[PDB]
């Protein structure tokens, strides 16, 4: 789980959301597994306006934070999950680390700010969605 909170709006992964995000959608989009709610409560967060390839990821299955180099966003084949058959998700970064179907949600950062959020993994790797593009977030 997790989420990112800027201005007045609540990005989540897709798969993730809840009836209260559904309810108050303003954008989703199933091929980047992202969704964005409306909320009432400002958010505190800034998202990165770059292309790193270098940052921080939190791991919530080891409780820890770890650096990574990851891939510049692109389309990736994604295996069926119980969420979603198979397909290609875009804007997707890859990096070698630990993940866990748990660990989506949790952020990837940069010195410039917010990334994008765990999304895939599996077999020694870990992918976020990035949200780096989404610069209607900060209006
Ligand atoms: N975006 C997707 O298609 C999602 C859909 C449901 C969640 N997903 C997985 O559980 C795959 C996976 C395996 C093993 C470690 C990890 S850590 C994050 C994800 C993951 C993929
Ligand atoms: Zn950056």
């Amino acid at each position: 789980s997790g989420a990112i909170y800027v201005g007045n709006y609540r990005v989540v992964n897709r798969h993730l959301a809840t009836h209260n995000d559904w309810a108050n959608l303003v954008w989703e989009d199933s091929s980047r597994d992202l969704l964005v709610s409306s909320t009432t409560a400002q958010g505190c967060d800034t998202i990165a306006r770059c292309d790193c390839q270098t940052g921080v990821y939190y791991c919530s299955s080891r409780r820890k934070h770890y650096p990574v180099s990851f891939s510049k966003p692109s389309l990736i084949f994604v295996e069926a999950s119980e969420y979603y058959p198979a397909r290609y998700q875009s804007h997707l970064m890859l990096a070698v680390g630990h993940s866990e179907p748990g660990d989506c949600g949790g952020i990837l950062r940069c010195q410039h700010g917010v990334v994008g959020i765990v999304s895939t993994g599996g077999n020694g790797l870990v992918g976020f969605a990035d949200v780096r593009d989404l610069l209607w977030l900060d209006e």
